[PDB]
């Protein structure tokens, strides 16, 4: 009744659980939301004023299929002046989101059968992408002890002739990862005796980043501009989460591909958020000071949460180096009988214990690839952290740590 | 190097012709534009100022994946009031433009090697969209002197047990023609003698209609609503092409599947545009006096294009009933020899000479499944519409009509 593709997909969890959060909230029972990465800033006062003046103006007609020239010149500059980058404006393909830049790419480079590399702890739709192309995840799991960086003698062991896609997302959704130079630099070398093998560098977090931690744009490295998928946006570094303006850069024969395909399903970005994303680049490198600013509050929530949730018996965090997200193993509480809830036994039942009986709402690890953490997100004020580290606090002191 | 499906996937001409044009504009080369079937009219003044407000007022952040409460109940009213069809909130979704609704119903619904029956002419993408479904276009030509109407004839000669999804766009793009609702009904007794059919109802062109044709919504047929798709949207009835706001309302599994599909894929509409089309459904039953504005301009140029163009000797016009675009049969010029430019012998050249030679942007009728046609669109103002006639009566004036 429904295709094999659509039945097979996962949900996800991300959604359905920030969705049941506000939807409860709507109900009349207060939520701590800590699901969905979602910046508490406002958009910028003068990428807002960019957007009222498109209104304003009536830019509201046809844009070129793959973005406003304006723009595509701009993340050009952006791209070269931040990272390193030389690309051509029909090299840059402007989309509704970069989940939809993701999309198009992995639908246009692979094709059925081909295994698509995924280190897990992995973004929540990295592995139904690949499904929807008809390839193959192949999924690589982390270490906490190694800061859930893909070690490179697992990617050489799981290598194939199928292998066609290495995804790196990096500052890491869920983990806050930041994959160091030197070890990009070896992954790279692995990926230059593969002539089949692309990489999707997924870099939407790059400006939420910790000092002494650097982005490193894989497209940068030795051999690998010919064979990088670059993914960027705006959404998280300039808290434009619901206006939706994603872009791919890559090699002209595939963005082409996948310029083709957006024409045949519409899926490019609205013209009030193409200017909007203009005047957001206009802020200057980096996003200047206001976005530097972003970056200090989100910085001072990774501190508060990390000594607050770190003193706690058996819990265990890699502190991370970029985006707001705290990826942090309670599983040695599982096993635990919750008395007036049960058995908490997997990432599954913990978040669940942690909504219904404390109303505080996190993603689960096994959405991500790995059920012995819990994803939480800190892209909220210090106050509601606060009232988050006493519920979560008070939630396991009956509970028990194996050691 | 591409996958199979992106590499044979065709490009749609109504998006190359359009950038085109639009790009030569840009280098100072004045081109009328009839291609892309744009509406001139602003968005009406309390949809963009419920966008603006949405701005002003911090609406940016997270918003329910299937689309704010608001929009989805208003969405509901509308679809009674004017369509009959009675949906629960959780049976639309709302996506980033209908013409991504139109492809996540053919994915959730077409299994790999389904039969996908589609009338000629057809809108530029509903071939492509099949076969990005692993599913078979099955095209069933219509005749202009049967106003380009479905013989349900050739649709009972055209079933097989693969059979799976009808696609009906009325008012139609690219003909302008309207079902009427006796041969509505008699298609529909068709579709309930066979269990697996299910209608895909593209209704975007809904409101642009001329009396005394009356639109009926598929769903409202006796034994249809539970086997029919039903999308519509904003961007054609209320001049917001560049907001990108659509909406499917169908069976609560299918959207189910086609809500989760989104989860995954992020095809969601801006909170800004979501504002926007709550405020467009504020001004009433068909859009009142904003919308009867459009439709009696529409109408008048309609009215100017079909007198002016079909004077011109050899010249076949169906007098559309909807939508804004004329789909004219220039066939009886094919064959001849335009000095200057050489053989026009298709829609593809033909559409090419008065691009080339007399910088008029028009799509042929290839793009559609019917070479024997060009379409233009009218949402363009008189005054270049006069300029238009003026310049395909001098293109046609030395070539020769077969008789």
């Amino acid at each position: 009744s429904l295709s094999p593709r659509v039945q097979s997909l996962k949900p996800s969890k991300v959604m359905v659980i920030t969705d049941l959060a506000a939807t409860l909230v709507q109900s009349g029972v207060p939520v701590i939301r800590l699901a969905a990465g979602e910046p508490d800033f406002d958009t910028p006062k003068v990428v807002a004023e960019a957007g009222i003046n498109a209104i304003r103006e009536g830019f509201t007609r046809y844009t070129l299929n793959a973005g406003i020239t304006e723009l595509r010149e701009a993340i050009c500059r952006k791209l070269k002046e931040e990272n390193g980058l030389s690309y051509a404006p029909d090299q840059i393909l402007v989309s509704n989101g970069a989940v939809q830049s993701l999309l198009q790419a992995v639908l246009a480079v692979c094709s059925p059968g081909d295994e698509v590399i995924i280190p897990a702890p992995y973004w929540v739709s990295y592995t139904e992408q690949a499904r929807l192309a008809d390839a193959t995840p192949v999924v690589i799991p982390t270490k906490i002890s190694n800061n859930f960086l893909l070690d490179p003698k697992d990617l050489e062991s799981k290598l194939t002739e199928k292998s066609r896609l290495l995804i790196l997302c990096s500052p890491s959704n869920p983990t806050g990862s930041v994959y160091p130079k030197s070890l990009l630099e070896e992954i790279a070398r692995i990926i230059a005796k593969h002539p089949r093998l692309l990489v999707l560098s997924d870099e939407i977090y790059e400006h939420i980043i910790y000092a002494p931690a650097t982005h490193t744009s894989f497209a940068s490295l030795p051999d690998m501009y010919e064979r990088t998928l670059t993914v960027n946006g705006f959404s998280k570094a300039f808290a434009m989460t619901g206006w939706r303006l994603g872009y791919l850069a890559g090699p002209k024969h595939i963005v082409a591909a996948c310029s083709k395909l957006q024409g045949q399903v519409s899926s490019g970005a609205s013209s009030i958020a193409q200017k909007a994303g203009v005047a957001a680049l206009g802020l200057g490198k980096a996003g200047g000071e206001t976005v530097a600013e972003m970056v200090k509050a989100y910085r001072e929530r990774r501190d508060f949460l990390v000594k607050s949730l770190g003193d706690i018996k058996g819990v265990k965090i890699s502190e991370p180096q970029g985006a707001f997200y705290l990826f942090i193993d309670f599983s040695a509480y599982y096993g635990s009988e919750a008395e007036g809830f049960g058995l908490i036994n997997d990432s599954s039942s913990l978040a669940l214990y942690f909504l219904d009986k404390f109303q505080v709402a996190m993603v689960p690890g096994d959405a991500f690839g790995d059920d012995s953490c819990i994803r939480i997100s800190y892209a909220t004020s210090l106050d509601v952290l606060q009232a988050a580290v006493e519920k979560i606090r008070k939630a396991l002191e009956p509970l028990r740590a194996t050691v």
